[PDB]
């Protein structure tokens, strides 16, 4: 149940 | 689940 | 069941 | 299943 | 299974 | 199977 | 067994 | 088998 | 549940 | 319950 | 819980 | 209920 | 608690 | 209720 | 309480 | 009420 | 859909 | 929705 | 969508 | 949205 | 959202 | 936010 | 947010 | 906040 | 924050 | 705060 | 905080 | 503070 | 504080 | 105060 | 402090 | 005063 | 711009 | 199958 | 820049 | 299925 | 920059 | 589901 | 740089 | 659920 | 390089 | 929660 | 190099 | 909480 | 190599 | 509490 | 090598 | 309280 | 000068 | 889908 | 050199 | 949806 | 040189 | 969100 | 050579 | 958030 | 060579 | 944050 | 070779 | 915080 | 071979 | 804190 | 083989 | 403090 964000 | 969100 | 999302 | 949203 | 989506 | 929509 | 769709 | 539909 | 949020 | 944080 | 802050 | 730092 | 700094 | 500092 | 300098 | 020191 | 404007 | 803009 | 701009 | 600005 | 500038 | 810078 | 330059 | 700087 | 620099 | 210095 | 120097 | 020196 | 030096 | 000297 | 030496 | 001298 | 699409 | 999108 | 889809 | 998203 | 989704 | 998101 | 988000 | 953050 | 964080 | 810092 | 943190 | 270091 | 930390 | 140290 | 600490 | 050594 | 431009 | 230009 | 765009 | 660019 | 850019 | 470029 | 960049 | 770059 | 950066 | 790198 | 770094 | 470094 | 490091 | 290598 | 380490 | 390895 995951959730990456990447910013850049 | 599972989520991207990859601003870049 | 991904679910990837670029912005860029 | 899998999904690409690529937006640039 | 897979569905790209290109905007760009 | 897979599919494109590549729009641009 | 793809299927490319481009609009543009 | 592979399909193109290049619109544009 | 996990995140990630990796600036860089 | 994680929560990671890169910077860099 | 549990937190990761990685600097580098 | 752990607090990692990491600067490196 | 708990606390982590890890410098390098 | 440890402290840990890694300097290395 | 208890503390940790761990240098290398 | 410890206090480890290394050095090494 | 493709524009194109060409002044000289 | 591609758009050209020759100038020359 | 996209645009572009030739100057030359 | 993309953008491009040729000078040459 | 891209940019892009091209001077020669 | 992309951002490109050419030159030559 | 990224940017790029090249000169050359 | 990622930035290049090619020179060649 | 990233910075990169090449030089050839 | 990444450095990164490439000479070839 | 990280600097790398390759030369080659 | 980290310190690379590649050289080759 | 780290540091390394490879050669080759 | 760590130091690599990697020779291959 | 700490020093280490690979030849190999 | 740790010291490492690896030869293969 | 709508669209449909059938096969087989 | 059956396909179908809209668009503006 | 609305949109819409279905499939199947 | 059933998608739709919005922009701008 | 806003955005909307909807899936199923 | 359902997903929003803004930025700037 | 701000932002928002919201899900299910 | 909710999430917002801000930089700079 | 401020920050601020809201969850739940 | 909340959360937030400052650097340099 | 200076810091600070709050939480809750 | 609340904490807050400096550094060289 | 200064220091200094302050909690609570 | 309050900590500080020196070093080199 | 010198040393300095402080606490409380 | 205080502490303080000397080595080498 | 100017320019503008309608579609739908 | 409204659309401007100005140059000069 | 002057420029503007405006969308929507 | 606002845009600039200014040059010399 | 100079340049500037404005958006939103 | 504003933007600034010197070179020269 | 000289650089400067502003952003916010 | 400043910046500057010098080279030669 | 030489080399200067200054940051904030 | 001021930083300085020499070669040669 | 030589070689200098200056931060701070 | 100075630095050197030499070789050969 | 020969070396020599400085710091401080 | 002066240092040195030696090899061959 | 030989080797030497001078430090202080 | 003087150091010294033989080997062969």
């Amino acid at each position: 149940f995951k959730f990456e964000f990447k910013f850049e």
